[PDB]
């Protein structure tokens, strides 16, 4: 369970098209005149590119062979959960390269990644590799990282080249990693499975590692145009994906197979909607003979490089329903806007919708499906308002057959054909009309009829997992663009057996400058057919009607009753190519057996949705899409009827923000969400610890089930905001109508909100014990979130939310909202002239809850410990982001539980994920889209252990006098006395003024769990602090007030009752600091201190390595000699900090500098520092006053410790009782530590602990 790799970074040339360039392997040296270069070219072109490529040796002299269809694709790596990985990188590059590796675990010596992480240089070799070099890595596969019972029996991974990712990626950086669950080696049917890794990566050549713009090529494992070699499985049998996508930009691709579904987590998928660092495994299943098109769909055709080929081959070894319809494509005048609802218009409304100069509107000359009675076609079967445009809805169990008369009656000879039904033959014949290669590009002609047999299989249909119906549409295929841009299209329902079927929702952007009839429409419709234009761009993107249904800005409002129990089938055919981010407001609708907020949509793809009305009032279908919705996807909804009460005071009010100046400053205005303490907003309950990351973030509003929110919200600010949320629910009050919701805060008024929280607005059984909902202000949805007002919702489950804390407190839970402001958008953004003296770029920000570039604070999570993270991305298209917890994996659950390593949120989606930390360190939070990442949009967080206590040194000395400060002192009686347990006289800090404080500078970021405390006696009274507050600093003039664990406006801390007693308190939400500042606000007779501070360096490498606690076996302990007599043994065994009784120490057997004790920890370990101690015997005292240090990870090579140049001399030990610490400061890793005492006093005589943690 050692899987060893041998990946080298090798630089070749590619042309994407060639396959067989991988030749690499072979100098397949071309002689004629050629036509090549690896730059560029012109009869092909050749492209410079660095992959990873595999080897048969730790000595990189015999690549593997690469198969036909990996084509860049770095070599696959595969564990099993409890295997070990030990990949073995040569960079042989221009370039630098590093090994990050997905979805696995690592030390950090092997992590791959460089960032501000604290961590020792040797700690950093794996951060980047050089050219030439190798680094080793080593992969873990705990328990944790493997795969659920949900999930596949392997689940799609990846890893990469982590210096640049731009560069990295764009060049070819990527292969896969495969973490299996145990049991990596049961005999599969290996005539079905083949698997295929299907890297859908975009390469940006104008920005690899080499280029400088030039192209961007959309490829598949590298190859463009359905060139991709090598993708054949067998016939009756099924094949696994194991797909990943890739691109250093946002984009989308919407992947399909020509005649085939995928089966991804459970469910009958008909694309793959993929992006960045998506990860699946998808499974299909082959009972169809051929050839078929693996491709992206999206409209832009430049998406089409993703196209690659698969072959698929004969290898070796009640009752069902039939349903009719006679169906004509027929053309009509089509009306976007048929309800008088114009006058709101400094709003774009005009423009799709007017008369005149060069303006076709609103009314054009469409062609649709259309629904008639029988064979005569002369009379029409029921139309129905609200499906508007769309053709007949087509419905059919599995089982059943469609019997689709279709006659055409149009002005280009159309056709129509299902996408979503596998079997679709003529009827009575199973043999094409003509040279037809499929019935799916066969065209119907002059109002000839056709009369086709669809018939709706197993393969089609559900799968338990997902909704008893699955939306799907039909149209016409002889030009699928033009066609259904004419109008051609309509839905089609494929469901399960033992206000029926209900809503068909169709967003579609129809672009009626494609529609056969565009012209026609002009002649019709226009002043002078003369003004030609046609490319005049706003009568081009006139006619680019943003519709739903066939209605816009509006004009399908849709009745709903109360309570009505309602299905929706929703689909996202026109031109499009952006997904779709879709709303209900006020509601909150049923997707994956789970209960979600916004529905992201795919182009080409379809949903169901389930939801109950029970929010009375007028809503808005629509779009949430930025600048769609502004463009006229709207649409209504009017619905109308035919323990505790948690209580939050909020506001949203204004600020100043840089979203951090550190590292390189331009500020801000913004407008915020921010908890306030009475109904008089005057006590701004300020924050820190448990909710310093909140950052520009509202604050958490968190309810059980049942209970009753309350928010009193109120608007300072310019303008007027809002408190929305969608989980809001009024009551059925105000008949007369529907109403639109009023909300809108003017300013300075103050709106108050209450509702029950109902059981749908909270976990399933199956989620989460708390669940994450948004809310923002809603008076200009776009404009307004940019500005700030924002917030997570969080809804918790049963009796989980308890305590005095309104939280969970069982749960170190975080929020983070993942957005890239823009600050253009931003109201305040004119008031942001205060800059001096034209592109925006610099006024956009990539930042994780408004902090960008490794800037938010506020994320400390104990060792083993559960962490749910409540993940927000929101805005426009632009906001796809590919969220990453690097060296550690997370759990999502929606009805089964899968785990995942990137989560790709898209905007609108709010989910919640529960990770363990399984390393102690400081980790990252990316955005793997590379772009992204590399403009800011990271920050880190510290795992740190409950169990790294340890005083800091102020009662030891070890913290040096002048590191004490204070403010006033009494007289002599001098805060670098303020040490736990000194003695004598004067022997503690005291000062005689009231507002004091005594201040110390630890010398670097620290980290502390606690503070222990006393006070001394004068003569015959008692002197103490009974009550004090702390405050800390990073820097050291930005203190800020150790409001630990909420409680109020800050912690104030239980002093002392006596001289004697210590007080010891802890920082619960443990203080990340380096000068910490105790202020006496409660003291007998005197503030007066002798105080001792419990913590820890930041990883968490300070706790003794078992010298004293036996766990180092004393064969472990070894030395060159050992004296002993008749009475002795002075053996290496016993020179442990501390032991006692005879001969309690190591002696060598004679005194000399060249003697040295030693320690063979087995495994490597992170030494930072080793305490040392000599002893009394014989009463008569022996210790070492000065000795230096060895390392070694063989024991037969050695290195002394050197530093600053010239080998390090260790101070030590002036007596024989005194433990004295002695930090190594490039701390040093290896399995093998020695001493070498140097000066002594009578004898050489050692004891010691070592300091330091696990490592390797
Ligand atoms: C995979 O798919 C198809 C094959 O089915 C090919 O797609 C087209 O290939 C042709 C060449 O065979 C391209 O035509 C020429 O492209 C040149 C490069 O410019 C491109 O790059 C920029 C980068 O931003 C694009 O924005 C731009 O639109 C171009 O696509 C042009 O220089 C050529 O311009 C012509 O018109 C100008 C204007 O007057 C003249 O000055 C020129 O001399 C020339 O006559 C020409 O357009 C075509 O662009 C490709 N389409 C697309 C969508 O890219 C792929 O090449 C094929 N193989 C791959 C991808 O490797
Ligand atoms: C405000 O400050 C308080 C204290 O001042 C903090 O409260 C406790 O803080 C820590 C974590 O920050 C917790 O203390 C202990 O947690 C350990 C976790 O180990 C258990 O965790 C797993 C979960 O996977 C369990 O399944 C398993 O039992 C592990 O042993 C344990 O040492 C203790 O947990 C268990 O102890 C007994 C078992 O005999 C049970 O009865 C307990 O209910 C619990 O299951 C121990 O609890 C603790 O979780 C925090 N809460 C407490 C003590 O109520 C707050 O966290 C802090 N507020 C913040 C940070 O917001
Ligand atoms: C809000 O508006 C007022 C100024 O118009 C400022 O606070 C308010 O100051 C007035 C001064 O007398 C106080 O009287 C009250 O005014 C409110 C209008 O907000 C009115 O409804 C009451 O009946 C009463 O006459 C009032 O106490 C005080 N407002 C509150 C809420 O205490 C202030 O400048 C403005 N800004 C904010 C953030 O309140
Ligand atoms: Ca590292
Ligand atoms: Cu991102
Ligand atoms: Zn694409």
């Amino acid at each position: 369970a050692i899987r060893r790799y041998y990946l080298g970074a090798v630089e070749l040339s590619w042309d994407y098209r060639q396959s067989e360039l991988l030749r690499e392997l072979h100098v397949d040296t071309r002689f004629p005149a050629t036509a090549p270069g690896a730059l560029p070219l012109g009869p092909s072109v050749l492209y410079k590119k660095t992959v990873f490529v595999e080897f048969t040796d730790q000595l990189f002299s015999v690549a593997r062979p690469r198969p036909p269809w990996m084509g860049l694709l770095g070599p696959t790596i595969q564990a099993e959960v409890y295997d070990t990985v030990v990949v073995t990188l040569k960079n042989m590059a221009s370039h630098p390269v590093s090994l990050h590796a997905v979805g696995v675990s690592f030390w950090k010596s092997s992590e791959g990644a460089e960032y501000e992480d604290h961590t020792s240089q040797r700690e950093k070799e794996d951060d980047k590799v050089l050219p030439g070099k190798s680094q080793t890595y080593v992969w873990q596969v705990l328990k944790e990282n493997g795969p659920t019972a949900s999930d596949p029996p392997c689940l799609t991974y990846s890893y990469l080249s982590h210096v640049d990712l731009v560069k990295d990626l764009n060049s070819g950086l990527i292969g896969a990693l495969l973490v299996c669950r145990e049991g990596s080696l049961t005999r599969e049917r290996t005539q079905n499975l083949h698997e295929f890794v299907l890297l859908f990566a975009v390469f940006d050549e104008g920005k690899s590692w080499h280029s400088a713009a030039q192209p961007a090529m959309h490829t598949v494992n590298g190859y463009v145009n359905r060139s991709l070699p090598g993708l054949i499985g067998c016939h009756k049998k099924s094949v696994y994906w194991h797909v990943i996508g890739m691109g250093t930009s946002p984009e989308v691709h919407s992947i399909f197979l020509e005649g085939h579904t995928f089966l991804v987590r459970h469910h009958r998928q008909a694309s793959l909607e993929i992006s960045p660092l998506t990860f699946l495994t998808a499974q299909t299943f082959l009972m169809d003979l051929g050839q078929f098109l693996l491709f992206c769909h999206i409209s832009s055709h430049h998406h089409g490089g993703m196209e690659a080929h698969v072959r698929v081959e004969s290898c070796a070894e009640k009752h069902p329903k039939t349903w009719v319809h006679y169906i004509a494509a027929e053309e009509e005048d089509w009306d976007y806007a048929p309800l008088v609802l114009a006058p709101d218009d400094r709003s774009y409304k005009s423009q799709y919708l007017n008369n005149g100069p060069q303006r076709i509107g609103r009314k054009y000359k469409k062609v649709r499906f259309m629904a008639y009675t029988d064979e005569t076609f002369k009379t029409r079967e029921a139309i129905q308002h609200e499906s508007g445009i769309l053709g007949p809805l087509l419905y059919g169990e599995v089982g059943d057959t469609l019997l689709i008369i279709f006659k055409n009656q149009a002005s280009r000879p159309y056709n129509i054909y299902p996408h979503g039904i596998t079997d679709v033959r003529p009827l009575y014949s199973r043999r094409l009309p003509k040279g037809v290669k499929h019935l799916k590009d066969f065209p119907i002609l002059p109002g000839e009829i056709f009369k086709y047999k669809w018939t709706v299989t197993v393969e089609d249909g559900p799968t338990k997992s997902d909704p008893r119906c699955l939306t799907r549409y039909y149209s016409s295929f002889v030009n699928m663009e033009r066609d259904l841009a004419s109008g051609l299209i309509g839905p089609l329902l494929i469901c399960y057996k033992e206000s029926d079927k209900r809503n068909v929702i169709l967003f579609s952007v129809f672009d009626e400058n494609r529609s056969w009839y565009l012209t026609e429409n002009i002649q019709r419709f226009l002043p002078n057919p003369a003004g030609v234009q046609l490319e005049d761009p706003e009568f081009q993107a006139s006619n680019i009607m943003h519709s739903i249904n066939g209605y816009v800005f509006d004009s399908l409002q849709l009745s709903v009753c109360l309570h009505e129990v309602a299905y929706w089938y929703i689909l996202s055919i026109g031109a499009q190519t952006d997904f779709l981010s879709v709303f209900f407001s006020g509601y909150t609708f049923k997707h994956k057996m789970v209960y979600e907020d916004t529905l992201t949509l795919f182009p080409f793809s379809g949903e169901t949705v389930f939801m109950s009305m029970e929010n009375p009032g007028l809503w808005i279908l629509g779009c949430h899409n930025s600048d769609f919705r502004n463009r006229g996807m709207t649409a209504l909804l009017k619905v109308s009827s035919c323990k505790r009460t948690r209580h939050y005071f909020i506001a949203a009010v204004e600020q100043l923000w840089d979203y951090g100046m550190s590292e390189s400053v331009p500020r801000f205005k913004k407008v915020v969400f921010r908890e306030f303490a009475d109904g008089s907003f005057t006590q701004p309950s300020y924050r820190g610890e448990l909710n310093k990351h909140l950052g520009l973030l509202g604050p958490y509003i968190r309810a059980e089930v049942e209970d009753n929110i309350m928010v009193t919200f109120k608007n300072q600010a310019s303008r007027p905001y809002s408190f929305y949320s969608s989980l809001i629910s009024y009551p059925d009050d105000q008949e007369q109508g529907a109403e639109p919701r009023h909300n809108f805060v003017q300013p300075n008024e103050t709106r108050t909100y209450f509702w029950k929280v109902q059981h749908h607005m909270a976990p399933t059984e199956d989620e989460f014990d708390c669940k994450a909902w948004a809310y923002f202000s809603d008076v200009d949805l776009e404009k307004d979130v940019h500005s700030g007002l924002i917030g997570p919702l969080l809804i918790c489950r049963a009796n989980t939310l308890n305590a005095a804390h309104g939280r969970q407190v069982t749960v170190q839970e975080f929020a983070l909202f993942f957005t890239i402001f823009d600050e253009t958008k931003s109201w305040y953004f004119t008031e942001n002239v205060e800059r001096n003296c034209t592109l925006k770029e610099n006024y956009r920000f990539h930042a994780i809850n408004g902090y960008v570039m490794d800037t938010l604070p506020g994320l400390v999570m104990a060792q083993n410990q559960r962490i749910r993270w409540y993940l927000l991305s929101m805005g426009s298209n632009e906001n796809i982001h590919s969220i990453h917890f690097s060296g550690h994996v997370f759990s999502v659950r929606k009805k089964e539980e899968y785990k995942m390593a990137v989560y790709n949120l898209y905007p609108g989606v709010f989910e919640t994920v529960e990770m363990l930390p399984s390393k102690v360190g400081i980790w990252r939070i990316e955005c793997l889209i590379g772009e992204h990442l590399q403009a800011g949009m990271s920050t880190t967080f510290l795992v740190y252990s409950k169990k790294c206590q340890t005083p800091l040194g102020m009662a030891s000395g070890h913290i040096r006098d002048f590191q004490i400060t204070a403010s006033g002192q009494y007289g002599q009686w001098a805060p670098k006395l303020a040490r736990l347990h000194y003695s004598g006289s004067i022997n503690a800090w005291s000062t005689k003024e009231p507002f004091s404080w005594i201040k110390v500078d630890l010398l670097a970021p620290m980290i502390i769990h606690g503070i222990k405390t006393q006070g001394a006696r004068q003569k015959f009274s008692s002197l103490y602090i009974s009550q004090f507050i702390i405050m800390y600093s990073l820097d050291g003039k930005k203190w800020q007030t150790y409001r630990g664990n909420s409680t109020g406006t800050l912690m104030v801390f239980f002093g002392n009752v006596d001289s004697s007693g210590i007080k010891h308190n802890i920082f619960n939400p443990p203080i990340i600091a380096r000068y910490i500042r105790l202020h006496p606000t409660h003291y007998s007779i005197r503030s007066t201190l002798r105080m001792e501070l419990m913590g820890c360096d930041l990883n968490s490498c300070s706790m003794p390595l078992g010298m004293e606690s036996k766990a180092i076996s004393d064969a472990q302990i070894t030395a060159s000699s050992y004296f002993t007599n008749m009475f002795a043994t002075w053996s290496p065994s016993k020179a442990r900090l501390h032991l006692q009784g005879r001969s309690n120490a190591w002696r060598p057997q004679v005194n000399n500098p060249k003697e040295w004790l030693q320690v063979d920890f087995q495994k490597t370990m992170k030494v930072t520092g080793v305490t040392t101690q000599g002893v009394k015997s014989l009463l008569t005292s022996m210790y070492v006053k000065e000795f230096l240090i060895s390392s070694s990870q063989d024991g037969h090579q050695w290195t002394l410790f050197f530093q600053n140049g010239k080998v390090k001399v260790f101070q030590g030990n002036q007596d024989s009782f005194t433990p004295v610490v002695n930090s190594l400061d490039p701390p040093l890793l290896t399995r093998y530590l020695r001493i070498h005492p140097q000066s002594w006093v009578h004898q050489i005589a050692l004891r010691m602990e070592v300091l330091g943690c696990e490592a390797q």
